[PDB]
């Protein structure tokens, strides 16, 4: 195993700072979250995720669904993380606009959007080849945290939940489903979950809320929904609040056929 590698030495402290949880235990709620995302437990390979998923949201990258931009897709997060990324490299004024350049990408950011003018081939090679690289993964985390994760851990903070189980599963959730906005999201779950300042309680409750609306084909391929909501709860239930020393228990939780 040995969660750290997966990371960057940065990545893991910046992750520490931030959200109180070690490489084992983002390890193990990437993990939970790569199942039914990707169907694959080795999420690493994920960082140099890269794919027209005709869409119309030009290429999702990496491992929480940036896309570059497109039609359907006009405030895409992609070019944040490229900008982060140039940040990462040590750029004085970061942009998408200088990442595309460092990696010699034919593309340019046009509104919010990147505009994209070499081939899939071309453009998704280069992504792949960023897998193992230290700035790239450290971009990746940054751009997530700014994304999702920040607001899950202050969800949590505020309610005084800091477990590894009550994260993951928020950050799965806002990341399935939108961190804020309709009563879908995690924001409109969590005003429907009651106030029990009982943590175990809390996320019974909160999982019993999300399995109404996940599996709405638009968040997931019923049953699949049912079942990403149902790795979470059982750790609940079997008290591995934690996520540390939980590998067997992981392979037997996501021990599921997605469809």
């Amino acid at each position: 195993a040995s969660p750290d590698d997966n990371f960057s030495p940065e990545t893991l402290q910046f992750l520490r700072n931030n959200t109180g949880l070690d490489g084992e235990q983002w390890n193990n709620i990437m993990k939970l979250i790569n199942k039914p995302e990707q169907d694959d437990l080795n999420w690493i390979k994920y960082y140099g995720y890269c794919e027209d998923i005709e869409d119309e949201r030009g290429y999702t990258i990496g491992l929480f669904g940036a896309t570059t931009g497109g039609s359907r897709d006009t405030h895409p997060d992609g070019p944040d993380l490229f900008k982060a990324y140039d940040a990462a490299k040590g750029a004085s004024n970061p942009s998408a606009d200088g990442a595309l350049k460092r990696l010699g990408i034919n593309g340019k950011m046009k509104g919010s959007i990147l505009e994209i003018k070499d081939s899939e081939k071309v453009f998704c090679g280069k992504i792949k080849k960023l897998q193992n690289d230290a700035a790239w993964r450290k971009a990746m985390w940054e751009t997530f945290y700014n994304v999702y994760i920040r607001y899950s851990v202050e969800q949590a903070r505020q309610r005084g939940f800091t477990s590894a189980v009550t994260i993951g599963s928020f950050v799965d959730t806002a990341l399935n489903q939108g961190a804020t906005g309709g009563s879908d999201t995690l924001q409109g779950l969590l005003a429907r979950s009651g106030s029990s300042s009982n943590e175990k309680t809390f996320m019974k409750n909160f999982h019993a809320k999300r399995t109404l609306v996940v599996d709405t084909n638009k968040y997931n391929k019923p049953p699949n929904g049912k079942n990403r909501v149902k790795q979470w709860d059982t750790l609940v239930d079997m008290g591995k609040m934690n996520l540390k020393n939980v590998d067997s228990e992981i392979a037997q939780v996501t021990d599921w056929e997605m469809k």
